[PDB]
């Protein structure tokens, strides 16, 4: 629950 970013897809998500 931190709002992480995945620079391989360009989308935000969690650490789940």
């Amino acid at each position: 629950g931190e709002w992480a970013y995945n620079p391989a897809t360009g989308k935000f998500x969690w650490t789940e």
